[PDB]
């Protein structure tokens, strides 16, 4: 009967507020300043080329517009890689399907595809699962039976999970990244999170920005991903569950707050 | 006993994961076999263009023509409007804006139309997603709920009506599966993609198109219903994150049925293999 949804959905659009404002707060006013930039770079060219002006530009930049659509692409390697990007549901988009064939089948690809690949991945992150169980398996012994107890082992286990698989699937993987590729340890670090964590915007790819890579980074790239996806997989899910702690405890929280109150108010 | 078990696990995620290369090769030959060949045509018809302009215009800065489209596409990471006329830009972090962006963060289909460029944009997108994802997951957990009772109450209604002599509880299933369907993709995918039709100006494919690559949390950014500046009555653009919350609910259950079926074949394949392994002629 209780609905128990409204409470979450005001929440999330609460949190969403909160996000959008902050959001305007931290992009627009780089915003304005490239924008500002981008009318000095105009003016800058056609009075730097009296050969150029308003009319030959204006026909130039629609043309460069129109290469927007498109930017070789879509080689024996790159559309695997694309697919990948389907299944998996990241979708970077720096390179999407054009042709009315293409999205039909990128449509029934990525119905079809998305459901299998959560069976690979459904097995991938089980057998992971249980790789870090066999290595928690020493660590319950040797520092357990010793002086602390274990409810509060509980704990120590979960920060070696994190600490641990943040060094192997976020830090190693961005580290690479960094050298191999040319970005920065910030633009590493948010490249993995926003691709492990399948939202793919596309302002960062890996397999993209080429002047300099080999057939052999590539491939450990979409393994990675494979397999650090699973790591989110849990990492959200924990996550996840920590707010349904905080939830409760806060909801008993404002149950005492008022249980007081109450009382308090009940003095006279 | 334990290990048993471990060994017998192996051994089905490999033979996925082997599908899963085929399927991605198989997938691979179809797009660059349907897209390469158009990437072609533009790939020399634009050196075409620049053979049209760089002739005609010998005092341009031939070498350093290019550098300027370089700043160009620099530019076009970002929201541009950088002509001689219409200098006076939109926002694409204005108020209203920003919003359809946490709702493409925290729903992971993440278009990509419009990305942080500050370092605390992204340091805030980042801590925004760990903890906002898993937020939008209860959400979307109980926007399934709820639409799914709101289905069980209707299938009550239809499913007695279609009661009659020598009905077969497990041979009913199926005639409500469908149903489901039916005005699923009616209400969350047909009506949603005209609308988009009209009012986005777009195709009856780029439509559906876009249905599905959002709804499938893909969400490229090729195609988004809040990119452009066209009129946007703003009645509509917060009926559209509405559907996609609600339309996420829907590709939840319609995946998650595929990947049963999926899993039904994986079965009579499985054994239909074994009988031709057995007989086939004797
Ligand atoms: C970041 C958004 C946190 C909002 C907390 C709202 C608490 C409501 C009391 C149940
Ligand atoms: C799978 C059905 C696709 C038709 C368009
Ligand atoms: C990158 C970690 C692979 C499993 C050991
Ligand atoms: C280059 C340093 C990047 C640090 C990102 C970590 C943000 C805190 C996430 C909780
Ligand atoms: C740091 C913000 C964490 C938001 C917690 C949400 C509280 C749940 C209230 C029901
Ligand atoms: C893309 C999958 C093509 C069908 C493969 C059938 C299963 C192979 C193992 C018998
Ligand atoms: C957009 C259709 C939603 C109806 C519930
Ligand atoms: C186009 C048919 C797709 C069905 C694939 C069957 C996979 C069987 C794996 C055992
Ligand atoms: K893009
Ligand atoms: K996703
Ligand atoms: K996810
Ligand atoms: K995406
Ligand atoms: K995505
Ligand atoms: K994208």
């Amino acid at each position: 009967k209780w609905k128990t949804v409204s409470t979450i959905f005001l929440v999330v659009v609460l949190y969403l507020i909160i996000g959008a404002t902050v959001f305007k707060a931290l992009e627009q006013p780089q915003e304005i300043s490239q924008r500002t930039t981008i009318v000095i770079q105009r003016e800058k060219f056609l009075r730097a080329h009296p050969c150029v002006s308003d009319q030959e530009l204006d026909e130039l930049i629609q043309q460069i517009v129109a290469a927007i659509n498109a930017g070789s692409h879509w080689d024996l390697g790159s559309s695997f890689f694309f697919a990948g990007t389907v299944i998996t549901t990241i979708g970077f988009g720096n390179i999407s399907p054009r042709t009315e064939g293409g999205k039909i089948f990128c449509i029934i690809y990525a119905l079809l595809g998305i459901p299998l690949f959560g069976f690979l991945l459904a097995g991938v992150g089980d057998q992971l699962g249980t790789i870090f169980g066999k290595g928690i398996a020493k660590v319950e012994d040797t520092f357990i039976k010793w002086n602390v107890s274990q409810t509060k082992i509980r704990i120590i286990s979960t920060i070696i999970f994190i600490l641990f698989g943040c060094v192997l699937f976020v830090a190693l993987p961005a580290v690479i990244f960094k050298h191999i590729e040319g970005w920065s340890a910030l633009d590493a670090i948010y490249f993995v999170v926003i691709t492990l964590t399948t939202i793919g915007f596309g302002d960062y790819v890996a397999g993209g920005s080429d002047i300099e890579y080999l057939d052999f980074y590539k491939p450990v790239v979409w393994f990675w991903i494979l397999v650090g996806l699973a790591y989110f997989a849990a990492v959200l899910s924990m996550i996840g569950d920590w707010l349904r702690v905080i939830a409760k405890k806060t909801k008993e929280a404002v149950g005492e707050f008022r249980a007081h109150a109450a009382e308090w108010t009940a003095n006279v």
